[PDB]
């Protein structure tokens, strides 16, 4: 029964053609949904009750579009998101952190516009986790956003939005200095011929997967759901194809901001992403990712590829990793394991930010530190196992891979352990 | 010999990649498509696309197959549409090197347990009006195809039957349906209601894969450019959907309401044309050819043996085209199954085979109207020269190019066995 | 070039030109052949073990000491000829030469003792002489038995039963010497600890031109099973009378290593020849060169693809450790083992990194020579009060011995494989450590 | 039938990995194809008897080597005369005549820097006696090959020059030597002294790989069956060495002392024949063909384009043979570089080309002696029938088999452009 679920017959295929032939509509997805859902917050989804339903449906990141709306409006939206998120903080084994992202208005006619400087300052003051920098054309644009965040905004992730021809041409220099990329298809589809956008999407997803950096596919994914309760055949196909391409996050804009079915749009993306993740051809994908990743003498990098390889060998349910900054979880995520990466952290910001990485399920550990560090590490691993059993990831008898370091502080990951559940 | 500029067009840097990941990374928005569009466009004929002037613009935009939906309209309405399509198509027959054959397909209303009474009448209509293809609605098992084949009566055994998979039973019995059908249509509209909407992409990918494996045409249909019914430009998801159906391996892409009732029927056809050209260049031929080769079984049929030899030779020299002489279309279909980058120019005297080969990706049919020569070898050579003259006129060929020429050793269908390398002079 | 640029900056261009590293980066096997360089020097220690047959030419304690220094790992006693008294004297001489180096771990090289049976000859089952010879082996504490003319699985069960209750730890290597053995190979392999491709008898039981097919099929199936495979007979035959081998002989040795043989053997070359030490040195030299010419990119992928899924943590940790060793060009994988099993599971994935096996079992230290790439270290210190400290002392012993023997350098990365509790069968931890 | 797919290692050929391929190798899977690696036998006291030479030709000798390291010009002229007499004794039955090449192995430069005076005399002797191949000893750089070419003068323009790599400089300057040579000989005897004995296998594997990549013949020589000089059976290392040279990709394998001066010259030739047949079936064509196509660059030469198409078509139908018409041997050489499993039967009128194509693996030369037909197309068809008749007589072909035929569109060398699929009647 196990080998007939989650497209396991199609996963055993020796060719991609044989893999397509073996895809089964009756082979049910078992794994948790890995691709994160970014929902834009607007009038259709601003109430605390609305937001609680959206978190339950699968929203991981809340986007604030600073193109329209006042600072007062956006501060109220942030307060509402935080209130809906913290309403679930009473049960720590099931708490789902939700990141807050600020989408800048952009340079328009102008370098960094004065409104952008004010909006970036607002973001730092309100503790946003991510910034979607609009119309990034070169590496110096990213540096300008980083300087506008100042010394207080060091921890904020900068995701560069590629929306025009120059951004696509200077992609490699932009990616080198950004934390991730957003394929902003709306403006891109106007700046370049509409029929070429899929080429830019596929090239950018490929290069981000190669770099190990998050990539977001955005705009008009379920557009018809703004007025209709069901998406078109092209829309469900578009979402599935962005996941198959290798997108870390999928986004909803007007569908959640102004539409009549914001919760239904989130549920629809959740349903499609789960099916698409099972249809991934891991045999070729893992080989190509493994081959392309450079040789490294960084123990975190070395332990990560050992852990992903071991997870494939035993069909591990999860890889539990201890992380301070999210880096150890991100290095596991780049090799695209089929096993869920349960990241246990004390940093609330790192817990929200790891939603950018496909397959990372953040767990915020709130307990106070133990006297003996080894015991504190062991307690955090047990917390990961308990939350895993509670959320359905783990069952007794399952194998898990545990990734830890030899000393406290970030950057010392070097241990991988094979563990039997209970 | 070819120059540095040549190797920067039609995604040639991405084609040289050693991995699919490297291939994705090398895709360039500035690498212009050079090859002609190989995925055929099926347009549904309706109120928005009925006039002879409108049909002439649609043929110029890229329509290869005209669909008549027998769920709507009447026998009289649909007979007038057929007459209008034929009139617009024949308006270009005066320039024989640039004439474009256009197939006519009848989409049945559907089933009741057996073949409905209306379907029997609509199939009789189809045979009487000389349709080339039938899209059989709601095919659930092989016996459904046999019923359609029997209803095509005495005079219509040459009509192609494309089975529409629109429900769970069709998907489950797919292999038996494909065995007895000429091709498949992934009818996403009904399928998306009969099975969960989020599973349709799995059925589409499985079905395209199995059709590519079988060497039979596969059509992706419904809501491809849906928003273009009222808006002059499609959504980002729509252009992506069309590109992905071509990348998946679809032989044909379809327009329904976009051409039947929409405000932009010509623009919808142009949009599908533009996307398909870009998507065809993005195909990773290195892996695709090897996998098609590896999966295909051994053959002792000289037509199949010559076909794989010709495709292999076309890849070796970056041949502009493979010119094939075909009576029934079979030799062109066997070349098409290996997915060459080179255009398959099929020269035929059969007007029905010329229309029907639009079902096969990369087959450009040419209807030869000249009278036969006394010596067969001369007649064969004249038809090959006609393929070269048409290829030069339409832009496929230039002097100095290499083409592969596929012929047989004797007249009549079924004797293809020769492959020749020719330099265009 | 991008997948090695940073490591090229760190380790230098000289590092990437040694041990056929340009040929290892090749995308095709054809490109790999084209890139093989006679100026690319082997760096890693020799991983294919050398089995030398003991005889009049290699019996003296002084001769045996020179052979151990030249690279002999396993000493074979051919029971086809010679009395029990003769073979007991050879065992005594081998043990005396081996123990002459037991002062320190950087000199000590544990050498296994293997008994090659006479065989069934005319008879159907286990001959009376074989029963007597097998009981002699148990009484003298041999580590391996090369069972001659194994024709079916029941033959290996007869050898196991003849070893009795005390010989339960002895490894049984079945010799395939005829057509029936080749046909029933799968059933024989399933019940044996390993296989020997006994080409001498095989070459007259089947057509001489077919022996290479049997050798390649058998090595392939043993590599697939993760069981040791020995290539034997006439490898350096001309060296019995000549100081240098023929061009076909050096090629044969290299090809057996490239095929995937865990051990290569010398028979008449060491037992009766005029150059026993030179024959051992020649096999050593060829095996190092051949090991570097292996195309690990394809071999590792195929070994993974073919290996079934496992829920045994020892197996899961083993593949994780080998994968991590390839990622950082690790000098070694240090593994703690009681029976040798953890070292064997690392060895089946054919790492380029040396597997340094730290063990307290002298028998396991001798027996791991059957596995390609396993370098046994016998730990002689008495146990610590705290097990975690005892484990850490054994790991440090491995590092110190690796540094002192040339296996490791400061700045190198090593992969350390251990278990969560004492006793055999609990391996589950992989650690990435930087040598300081 | 089932029986067919159990012979010539066909189960091991279907394997998806090289490891699975090794596991599937069967000692009971009998070779069916003819032996494709040529056997070079050195002539001497053991093999000068015209009766002994006839037995060696029957055993499988394709090329006869004269070692100019020793022996007078009188001695070597007698050896040539005896080889020609034994070869021409079979000319009376043209469907079974086996051409045998004569190769001159030079003494070398020794202490000197350039072409020695003795080498000039021996090269002039070779041209005067009509040798087909020269094995130039101790080639250290491209200029050494040019010196041998100049010493052959204008009359020796047709002689093939195979450079022997016997030292470190030759291995280091390999690419420049290969560029100007017709082929390479891995001269392991001297090479094993000039470089450490344990490194010779690396030089052999690198050189065979680069020659296979270039499409140029490579010979593996020295001590292959050394023990057979005095013993009737080889050692286990010897049979393994021969098999491994064929598996590596060697076009020719050589016997030196074993045939020139030993006690079992015919048995040594038979032994090489037996091993080469088994080893050729054990080649993993699935990987080899893919790597050879991937490594070969795009070509606009119709001979090269037709060659890869023909090899691909031969694999598709399990063709018994590829019959090719050749004047210089070039068309057969281009087929041979892709390493087909099908025998390349080369039909030629040039006696020199017939002898020289023995350097290419899988090429079986047929010397066509009949006078030309009035119509060229008929003359071409008679030559194709001659290949079929020789093939049937020699065991390569049976009625019902498929054969690929490679020809050109006009007489003269360099016009190969046609590939045809033919059913044997
Ligand atoms: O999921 S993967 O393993 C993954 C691996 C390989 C490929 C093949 C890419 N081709 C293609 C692209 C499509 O979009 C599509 O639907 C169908 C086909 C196709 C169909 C065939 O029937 C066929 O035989 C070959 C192709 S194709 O090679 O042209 C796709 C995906 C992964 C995905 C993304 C990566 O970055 C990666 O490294 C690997
Ligand atoms: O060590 S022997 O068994 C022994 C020693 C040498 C040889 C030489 C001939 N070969 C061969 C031929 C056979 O028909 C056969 O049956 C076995 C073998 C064989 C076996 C081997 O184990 C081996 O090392 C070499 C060969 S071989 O292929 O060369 C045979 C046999 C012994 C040694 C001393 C003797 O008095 C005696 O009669 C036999
Ligand atoms: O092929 S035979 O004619 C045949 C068999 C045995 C011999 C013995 C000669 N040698 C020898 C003698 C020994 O006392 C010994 O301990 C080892 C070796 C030996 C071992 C080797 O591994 C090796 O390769 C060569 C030799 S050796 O040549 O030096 C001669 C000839 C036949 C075949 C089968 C037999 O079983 C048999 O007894 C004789
Ligand atoms: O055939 S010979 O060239 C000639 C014949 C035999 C030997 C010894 C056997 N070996 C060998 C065999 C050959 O067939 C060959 O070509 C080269 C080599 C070779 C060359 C070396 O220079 C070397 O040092 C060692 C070897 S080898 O030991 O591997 C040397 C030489 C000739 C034979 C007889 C003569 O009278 C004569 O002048 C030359
Ligand atoms: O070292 S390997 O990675 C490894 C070893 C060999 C192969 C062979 C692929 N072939 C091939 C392809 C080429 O382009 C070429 O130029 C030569 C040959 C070749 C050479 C030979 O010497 C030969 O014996 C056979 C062939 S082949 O035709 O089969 C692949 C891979 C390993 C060795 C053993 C294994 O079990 C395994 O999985 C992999
Ligand atoms: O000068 S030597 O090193 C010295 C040693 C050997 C040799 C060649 C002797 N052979 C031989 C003799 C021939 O005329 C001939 O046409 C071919 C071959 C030959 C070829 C081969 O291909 C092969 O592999 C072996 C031989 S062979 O050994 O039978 C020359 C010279 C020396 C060695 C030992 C002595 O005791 C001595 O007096 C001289
Ligand atoms: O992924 P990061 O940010 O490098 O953090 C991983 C770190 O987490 C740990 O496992 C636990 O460290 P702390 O106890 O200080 O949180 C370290 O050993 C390791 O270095
Ligand atoms: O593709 P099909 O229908 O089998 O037809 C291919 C046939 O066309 C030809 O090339 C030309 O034949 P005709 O001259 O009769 O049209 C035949 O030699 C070959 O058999
Ligand atoms: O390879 P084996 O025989 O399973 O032994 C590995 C064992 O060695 C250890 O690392 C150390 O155990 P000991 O204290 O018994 O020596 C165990 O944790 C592990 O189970
Ligand atoms: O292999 P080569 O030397 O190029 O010769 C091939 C030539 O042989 C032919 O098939 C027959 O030519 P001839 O009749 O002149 O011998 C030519 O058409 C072709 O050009
Ligand atoms: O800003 C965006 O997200 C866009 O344009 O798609
Ligand atoms: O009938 C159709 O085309 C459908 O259902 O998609
Ligand atoms: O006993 C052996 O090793 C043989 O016969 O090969
Ligand atoms: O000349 C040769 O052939 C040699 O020296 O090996
Ligand atoms: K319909
Ligand atoms: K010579």
């Amino acid at each position: 029964a196990f080998f007939q679920q989650q497209q396991l017959p199609a996963a055993m295929a020796d060719t991609f053609l044989e893999h397509l032939c073996l895809l089964d509509i009756d082979s049910e997805p078992v794994a948790a949904r890995s691709t994160s859902i970014i929902a834009t917050i607007g009038p259709a989804s601003r109430s605390v009750e609305r937001l609680k339903e959206m978190i339950k449906a699968g929203m991981n990141i809340a986007r604030l579009n600073f193109s329209h709306g006042s600072h007062e409006y956006h501060a109220e939206s942030i307060a509402n998101v935080r209130e809906a998120v913290e309403s679930f903080a009473g049960s720590p084994l099931s708490y789902r952190p939700v990141a807050i992202a600020l989408d800048t208005k952009g340079p328009g006619s102008g370098g960094l516009s004065e409104q952008d400087v004010r909006d970036l300052r607002f973001g730092v003051e309100h503790g946003v986790d991510i910034v979607f920098a609009s119309f990034v054309r070169k590496a110096s644009d990213v540096a300008a956003v980083r300087a506008a965040l100042g010394p207080e905004g060091h921890g904020i992730k900068i995701i560069s939005k590629i929306e025009n021809h120059e951004g696509v041409k200077r992609f490699d220099e932009i990616l080198e200095v950004s934390d991730g990329i957003m394929v902003a298809r709306g403006d891109l589809g106007i700046e370049i011929p509409a029929e070429k956008v899929f080429l830019a999407q596929k090239m950018m997803i490929g290069r981000c997967n190669l770099a190990g950096k998050p990539v977001v596919c955005a705009t008009q994914m379920l557009e018809s759901m703004i007025t209709k309760p069901r998406p078109t055949r092209a829309e469900t196909s578009d979402v599935a194809n962005a996941v198959l391409d290798g997108a870390d996050c999928i986004m909803l804009s007007g569908e959640t901001a102004k539409g009549n079915f914001p919760v239904e749009a989130v549920k629809m993306q959740h349903a499609i992403a789960r099916e698409a993740e099972a249809a991934v051809y891991h045999r070729q994908l893992f080989e190509e990712l493994r081959r392309a990743a450079p040789l490294s003498r960084d123990p975190t990098e070395v332990t990560a590829i050992g852990a992903v390889e071991a997870a494939f060998k035993c069909c591990a349910a999860a890889i539990i990793v201890l992380t301070t900054t999210g880096r150890s979880a991100q290095l596991l995520s780049r090799y695209r394991p089929r096993a869920a990466v349960i990241a246990v952290t004390r940093s609330a910001q790192a817990a929200r930010q790891v939603h950018l990485c496909r397959g990372v399920f953040p767990l915020l550990y709130r307990e106070p530190p133990e006297a003996i560090w080894a015991d504190d590490v062991d307690r955090r691993v047990q917390f990961g196992i308990e939350s895993g059993k509670l959320r359905g990831f783990l069952r007794v008898g399952d194998l898990v891979i545990v990734v830890t370091g030899w000393r406290p502080g970030s950057g010392y990951t070097n241990i991988m352990r094979v563990l039997s559940i209970s």
